[PDB]
């Protein structure tokens, strides 16, 4: 939540090791030249302040969530643990207007649109007709024995990003009529693998 951090890394502790770091370190950098523009800074070695946490790989079996904060020089890392979930239905919401192509702090309005799921087990966000990310993660939708994502989601993820890197996934533009195309939705963040 907090006033003086406005952004926000959420990394995976698996297995006894820190997950996708290097996307993470990508993305807190674009994120500090996007939000500090014209500012000269020092970005932190997310690597190394996880590393340092030596407790958190004692043990193989459980998952953790590492949840760094951050702002142009300070952050505040906080880890808690973590159980694997399951996210099978998806509301549509229809949202016109919303910037989250950073991943900010103040998540108020994600709140709000998450709070119209009714019985689902989370959102679908639907800007400019466009078929964008759930509350949490971005979206993958299955065809034939592929996996499909939006080329323009809201927030690029760090785990869409590794799933693209590796073509475990496809990007191509999701119109809200082509849902119809699609066999299965499912969610993907830092949390959340495929």
């Amino acid at each position: 939540g907090m006033w003086q951090f406005p952004l926000f890394e959420t990394i995976l502790i698996e297995q006894g090791q820190a997950k996708n770091i290097s996307y993470h370190q990508q993305r807190y950098e674009k994120s500090l030249l996007k939000f500090y523009p014209k500012m000269k800074l020092q970005p932190f070695d997310l690597a190394k302040i996880i590393a340092k946490h030596t407790a958190l790989f004692t043990h193989r079996e459980g998952l953790i969530r590492c949840r760094i904060d951050y702002n142009h020089h300070d952050y505040v890392l906080q880890c808690f643990p973590y159980q694997q979930k399951v996210y099978r239905t998806f509301k549509p919401v229809f949202c016109d207007h919303i910037d989250y192509s950073l991943k900010f702090s103040d998540r108020t309005l994600l709140n709000n649109l998450l709070k119209q799921k009714e019985e689902c087990d989370e959102i679908m966000i639907i800007r400019q007709g466009k078929v964008t990310d759930c509350s949490i993660g971005n979206l993958i939708f299955r065809q034939n024995n592929q996996w499909i994502t939006p080329d323009k989601p809201l927030l690029e993820g760090t785990q869409r990003a590794k799933l693209l890197e590796q073509k475990k996934i496809i990007a191509r533009e999701i119109f809200f009529e082509d849902l119809a195309q699609y066999e299965e939705i499912r969610l993907i963040n830092a949390m959340n693998g495929l």
